[PDB]
């Protein structure tokens, strides 16, 4: 089946402090592909982070989850297109989404970075090209702007941090879904999910 | 001329809450030179931050935390800068500095940003101007590009912490002497400390 995604990247801050943290979850996306497709990513210095390439249905699909700064995934993710020879509009980018509520996630094409410093870097290295696809997995938002770095850099609470796996969980079978039966199918799946 | 300082901020990311990570050295200072004086940093949204007022020798010394992701901190110090009408040489950021081994503390003006995602953003927003004075608070140097990130967005050892903490406490009191004595004087004292 013809899809259009020839690499997924989930966004993420490094380490065992950032792990947890509502910033990361478009990591923590890729990180259940990898692992249900029993693939290790290998740390690749020259993609300043973490990859592989899954067989899923069975399309080939490169991951990458950066280990730059959350500012700087786009050093990643152009370092590894451009090796790779792969468009801005062949990459999905799964990140945290602040208008969507935990427990909803929706694939996009293009769209503004919404204040998300990794997705800003991301348009600035890929040439300012926005056409790269989303998945963009809800975990609400504060009431007030000033507080949406610290909202995102914070850990959910239990509750909420159910209906973000849920999210994520079912975001990974449709992007398997994706690769069989492709993105329409896919996305008709996706968008009727709410976990509550 | 000898005191020229009228804004002392700490850099630091805003979460996790949970976590004391190399990365907001800064912020430890200015928490600590606050406590001290009996000041309560307030969060002021429309400087994107935390911030107070201190009066040491008579001498006014605003103080900043900003609570926005580390690579727009100069959004936040701008936006007080302008406010108060307060000049880029009238300003002193203190930070995480891999240059430095942890124990170790300097002051300096001018400088590049050395990778610091803070810095850099500060540097851009003062209308690219490096001559602000720095707060430089070591950190080590992983010995190795690739996991910098990670590397500041880690907690460091037990150990190495008292070595970080105890240069904050030294650079607490050489703030105090810079705004008694002078610039001249509080190098002094600050740049012959190794902790022990």
């Amino acid at each position: 089946v013809s899809q259009p995604i020839k690499l997924l990247v989930g966004l993420a801050n490094p380490g065992p402090e950032y792990a947890k943290t509502r910033h990361n979850a478009g990591a923590w996306v890729v990180e259940e592909l990898a692992r249900i497709h029993n693939v290790t990513l290998k740390n690749e210095p020259k993609f300043f982070g973490l990859t592989g390439r899954l067989l899923i249905n069975s399309q080939e699909l490169r991951v990458l989850i950066p280990t730059t700064f959350m500012n700087l995934s786009g050093k990643a993710i152009a370092a590894l297109a451009n090796f790779y020879q792969i468009k801005p509009e062949e990459i999905m980018v799964a990140h945290d989404e602040l208008d969507l509520p935990p427990g909803v996630a929706k694939f996009k094409q293009g769209g503004g970075h919404g204040g998300h410093d990794g997705l800003k870097d991301t348009i600035s290295k890929l040439g300012n090209n926005k056409e790269f696809y989303r998945l963009r997995l809800g975990i609400g938002h504060p009431g007030h702007k000033d507080k949406v770095a610290g909202y995102v850099l914070g850990k959910a609470p239990a509750k909420e941090q159910e209906c973000l796996d849920a999210a994520v969980d079912e975001s990974v079978r449709c992007l398997e879904i994706l690769m069989k039966d492709g993105l329409t199918k896919a996305q008709n799946r996706l968008h009727t999910f709410k976990a509550e």
